[PDB]
């Protein structure tokens, strides 16, 4: 099996010097601080550590393209790309919407470059160029809507992806799965009223936005019930995780029988992460990747692929990374230097939600 | 009048080497510049009291290094002994647990750090002060009689314990610690002891993953004065309010401790990274808040809060500024991120109505 | 009785986002943690004083902000007003030089640095205090009176300058400028004045490129009372203390001021990036002994040292330490790199361009 | 065709503990987050080449860990003992500035094989000519010691294989790291099949060596060529030492392959350094050397990182160099000083071109 990996220097040289929730304000009393939260030496020692394991020679590199303002408008309002170009052009850089995300000067170049890695894998894995693959580009996507870049989001890869594939490549059922710790809102908003893209969140009940991410939010029009958010409460772990994914989304999956399973992976559940209060170990996310890898072998022939999301843990994203790249190339090169107290046990009112969202599986067709 | 302790040297601590991820090339463990204990959060703390106004309201006190013999009235001299060696070392070392590191002449802070507990406890229990906040760095309360860990080398308010037992003459002595983990090693030191109580509200199975449960409350003539709330993944400020209502305060009414020692972390917030609690700055307010009032009620005002953990260089200075801000009365700045964890669950309810039947035994 | 002026405000700059080497994708200039002004140099200079017992010997004084007023006396309004236009702004900006940067709020930290050079030049002039250190940040002595430039948004010694003249009644300043890089801003602001001599010595064409030419002297009433020493790169203690000893000396003998300013910037030290000089902390050990003993012998001993630059996070400590020393006259810590890797003979060249300068002093009067 | 040695682990090099600055609570030296060797320099470079566009013009070479036999070529068994000792524990090795993680030693063997598969492909044709972006550095270690950063003589070590395993007769190297290569100096002292020469700071490091009159003993008198710039050195007096003495030195005695030793701690923004060095006076070192090998052997030229302590402006010192081997410049240095020739310059370079003499 060739598994594909994208990767480009360009996406760690993201400008983090400004921005953030904690951005320096002398009036407020906030002290500039050297490293921010998206700092991206995060993903950086991802990739590093993918070539220093050893899995980089089970893995096909695959460069990246900018995606095309064709490709970001799919989905996207004509609006929201030229406040992205507008921003970007400023010198020094620039807020883009909601203060916490930051575009620097040119950094809309790295955007195009992020969008046009997931289509990248995405041409490769359908033509069938690649059984799968794992694209580590930044910045993230799920957070920008039709409207609004925001959650250090500027465009929503998965969803330029999805569109690709589906306007481009005839593909006319997808689906993209998101386990990033916060609440998916712009695929869903961008997929609201249409059924041909099942999405489904799994996420910290009121993280982030804090006003999303319900139960009862579940599309509308053609759309009403391909959309499923499992809005998990803080403190849950593999159990709760594992439990979600065999009770409601792989089940959710065998009954849309999607052609292309899209992955938004972030490892902000991780059990170190600061922005999350979720206990996932690396060996969870291996298990949520193969339980994903598994189905889609089982129905539209190993067609899935993943594309980074958020992680903020420079200490521990690198191994939780490194065990989902181990699920897609079945090599086990190195140990979770970690390897188990805390969030392993299902707890009943994590588990009251997933019984509540097993229950909307019923309503996908 | 409310003392603050702080020291330059508290924040030259070496933090190079050692931490869970210390670098290790044979497992793939790259080299980080920023470990957890790094001395950035703990002085954006110090500077965060200076340049909010608050120093205005506060009494510094200038910490002096602890003797050997303020050491040995809890530990072990295999302890004292074993960082002097490494502390000798001309790269420093590992202090015992592949974790903690201790760097070349290190315990110089380490003395200082406990000596500043005791600076403060000597002027609280004389009347010179109030109560107080004496932000000393490295921590203590992982530290046993026999064993450094956990990045403590002494177990600073033992230390302070012992000594306002042993010099300054008190009988009873409450030692409060908040700290997201375990207090693992004041439970050890006073473990058969009932004249200093122990609790500790802490983050069930977090560190050390063998300790912290309900059903260690010491031995012999100390069973019953040891008093563990482990909290589930989670909780917020309605489960840490609830505990300290209905658990930690009737205790300390009914223990009537001559003084009360707090370990004040901060690794609880809603942002640090080696915890899942989610307690806010207001959450850390009332929590201290409540240990006065009580302070107030029993003993005289007699308490005083010493830095334990915290890892959020964000966050932690406006949770340590919320704690000042109880202890002086005087609000100067607002928490930028306070725009959750507050509504108490049946599972956090649980847990802490199971420790309030503990209370019986406390006499 | 010596002064300390510090506040935790001077480490609170806001620095990352800015400077020569300011992020520009276009340019492939990559994002970095540490720019060259970073406040932990100044930060570690500071908490040297206290960890070494110098702070014993020296009594702290609290700053407070310079008024409008006080920023008139030397800077056009224009100045004044696109400081507080920059600072206002979410995030900051640049100054108006590409380099210099205003934080969010960022003025207040200016007004401050300010206020802690008069502070300590009333303490000094009212007998109060007989000499001392103002380890302010951001520095001033590139500001003229139209443009803040070089991190500098005011020039504070300028400012205490016209401080002491204005309110305290003196008729004669002299402002000595040791600080690597020429002092453009106060040159410009006394050109035309006799009542404050200015000595800048300098690498011969750092910064700016196109200032601190011996033939610049002066005009007006100034002329004569501007002095200039191009040090030539490679110059360490040997030709420090000889222009110090030939030039500098003898010219405030022959001027007589009622109040000698020192710049004192540690940029010219051996390990400094921004400056090809070699001065180790013996030499400003030396050269700060030069003032206070020709300071003593004149004016009563009225002189005072203004913090300027300094980008060695290593070594300035020391070379800071070491102007203490010569303050309080206690010796508690060796400069751990005691020196054979050049400078301290005075070479021709060097010797060269001292004398020339020696010249000048026939026309100050 | 131009080949191009990175590794990422050379970036993994842990330089937390240990250097000049290293912490030190009773000399009251406070911990620093940034050591003067961290990797960030060298990534940045590495980064650059990325970036820029270079990589599209250049063959990727992946680096193979020298063996042991390799290493002592040209360093005592006991040199190598000391560094898989110093390796095992969880420490310094030589001179306290020195410092190798646990198990750094892998690091050093994979800069000195990276050094290694450049002269390989060199001398087979496979290439015309590369640049290997190796750390740890190398020319600061002798037969018998490591320092100064140095764990293992890279270009001794690639000198010593071209020679035994492929058989050349005559090698160059030529140092413009900023610092003595005191190292490459002891290897070869008596030593006339490989001509050395270090262009340095006079008496930077080490203080003691780098002087005019070290010029080898035995067969080795006159294959040792220092050239001890004064400080405040820059374009001009670097231009005039290559056109004047390094140039003539090689066209006299005509090897089968030079190997520069590439430094930018010679840069102007170095703070281990007093030298007045820009980008463009590294590319145009670069192509000096490039030209004098076409002309005298068929471009059987490589490069091999050394020193260099800035991350802001080493990078683009490094894709200058980058930009000769290419010829292609799609980038120019965001700062654009000593391009005028001083007589206390010249005055060393003028001496060291009599040297050209004795070599035959
Ligand atoms: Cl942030
Ligand atoms: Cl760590
Ligand atoms: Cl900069
Ligand atoms: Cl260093
Ligand atoms: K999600
Ligand atoms: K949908
Ligand atoms: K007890
Ligand atoms: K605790
Ligand atoms: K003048
Ligand atoms: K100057
Ligand atoms: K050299
Ligand atoms: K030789
Ligand atoms: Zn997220
Ligand atoms: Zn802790
Ligand atoms: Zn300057
Ligand atoms: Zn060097």
């Amino acid at each position: 099996k060739k598994i594909g990996y994208v990767w480009d220097t360009l996406y760690s040289w993201v400008d983090t010097g400004t921005g953030g929730v904690f951005a320096a304000n002398l009036s407020k009393r906030i002290q500039p601080i050297t490293h921010h939260m998206n700092h991206p030496d995060t993903k950086r020692r991802f990739n590093e550590l993918v070539m220093t394991s050893g899995q980089i020679d089970f893995l096909t590199p695959i460069k990246p393209y900018p995606a095309t303002d064709a490709d970001i408008l799919r989905v996207h309002d004509k609006q929201l790309l030229d406040n992205a170009k507008n921003v970007s052009n400023k010198e020094c850089g620039g807020d883009i919407g909601d203060r916490v995300t930051h575009l620097g000067n040119g950094g809309i170049e790295i955007a195009y470059l992020s969008a046009g890695g997931a289509i990248e894998l995405t041409k490769k894995v359908i033509s069938g160029e690649l059984h799968t693959g794992y694209a580590l580009v930044s910045p993230p996507g799920h957070h920008a809507t039709k409207k609004d870049s925001m959650g250090f989001c500027i465009f929503n890869n998965t969803s330029i992806a999805a569109a690709y594939a589906k306007d481009i490549l005839g593909l006319k059922r997808v689906a993209i799965v998101d386990w990033d710790v916060h609440h998916g809102n712009g695929t869903q908003d961008i997929w609201w009223e249409d059924s041909s893209v099942l999405t489904i969140s799994i996420h910290q009940n009121k993280c982030f936005p804090t006003n999303s991410g319900f139960i009862n939010e579940r599309g509308a029009g053609n759309g009403f019930g391909y959309n499923l958010n499992i809005p998990l409460p803080p403190g849950s772990g593999n159990g709760a995780y594992i439990y979600a994914f065999e009770k409601v989304i792989v089940p959710a999956l065998k009954k849309y029988e999607p052609e292309l399973i899209i992955v938004g992976s972030g490892f902000d559940a991780s059990i170190l992460d600061p922005l999350s209060r979720m206990m996932v170990s690396s060996e969870g996310f291996k298990k949520m990747a193969s339980l994903i890898l598994e189905v889609s072998n089982e129905i539209n022939g190993g067609k899935c692929l993943f594309v980074q999301e958020g992680g903020y843990s420079p200490h521990y994203l690198p191994f939780c990374g490194l065990a989902v790249i181990e699920a897609l190339t079945g090599m086990h090169t190195l140990d979770d230097p970690l390897i188990e107290m805390g969030g392993n046990e299902l707890l009943p009112h994590e588990k009251k939600v997933v019984d509540e969202c097993a229950n909307l599986i019923a309503d996908i067709n």
